[PDB]
């Protein structure tokens, strides 16, 4: 499959050169898998997710999503237009207010929500959880993210947005879990994204388009936005039969460009995530 003028982060997941705008992959598109945006929630009747968006929990008064970051990382994900696995379930769990905040006890609660609740979907192809949050080092937001790993649940996690070593950031700093990193248009690391050891890949984060609250769409940069690129690319190479929860990190960096970014700090990976479909 090819999709014409895609975003420039899709396309760039499926090219070896930066600078082209269509996005090639495989028409099984992530069927049969499913992805949890961990976030501010989704807004599920949004066209751009055809029915196959959900909320399933909320820590608030309400599980929508009145911010609209949730709804970006959901859409880059898997919205026809904006997403990697245009044929994921998305499941929405909202730990973040509406002001993007949560507290960690129930940004931890929502981690363990999702390692229970994928029993209650379907989901042959596997599961994979996109969490685009993140503070200060914690070692009890590192392991929950470890006991969602451990599950059966490919985690994604962004480096955050500080320019500085993830090692002071979780769930970043979680050994088991897949930490991104953002790099841009040009194949630059991104401004803010952070770097070190940690860092397991990177993908597309600077000026992503994606959609929004009200039905819209906008262009927003993070490492929550490159996540979400990996989270469903994950999702794809699942339903490919490619990978599993438990290595496709691993399987990512493994099959990434490789030496490609520039400002990569010296001793974090230089591998940006890839789908290596050959049309
Ligand atoms: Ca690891």
């Amino acid at each position: 499959a090819a999709q014409t003028n895609a975003p420039w982060g899709l396309a760039r997941i499926s090219s070896t050169s930066p600078g082209t705008s269509t996005y090639y992959y495989d028409e099984s598109a992530g069927q049969g898998s499913c992805v949890y945006v961990i976030d501010t929630g989704i807004e599920a009747s949004h066209p751009e997710f055809e029915g196959r968006a959900q909320m399933v929990k909320t820590y608030y008064y309400s599980s929508r999503d009145g911010n609209g970051h949730g709804t970006h990382c959901a859409g880059t994900v898997g919205s026809r237009t904006y997403g990697v696995a245009k044929k994921t379930q998305l499941f929405g769990v909202k730990v973040l207010d509406d002001n993007g905040s949560g507290q960690y006890s129930t940004i931890i609660a929502g981690m363990d929500f999702v390692a229970s609740d994928k029993n209650n979907r379907n989901c042959p192809k596997g599961v994979v959880a996109s969490l685009s949050l993140g503070g200060g080092y914690s070692s009890s937001v590192n392991s929950a993210a470890a006991r969602l790993q451990s599950s059966g649940v490919m985690v994604a996690v962004a480096a955050g947005n500080n320019n500085a070593d993830a090692r002071n950031y979780s769930p970043a700093s979680e050994p088991s879990v897949c930490t991104v990193g953002a790099s841009d248009r040009y194949d630059r690391r991104s401004s803010f994204s952070n770097y070190g050891s940690v860092l397991d890949i990177f993908g597309p984060g600077t000026s992503i388009l994606s959609t929004w609250i009200g039905g819209s769409t906008r262009s927003i940069s993070g490492t929550s936005m490159a996540t979400p690129h990996v989270a469903g690319l994950a999702a794809y190479l699942m339903t490919l039969g490619k990978t599993t929860a438990a290595s496709a990190c691993r399987y990512i960096a493994d099959t990434a460009n490789k030496g490609d970014l520039s400002n990569i700090p010296f001793g974090t990976v230089n591998l940006l995530a890839y789908n290596n479909y050959q049309a």
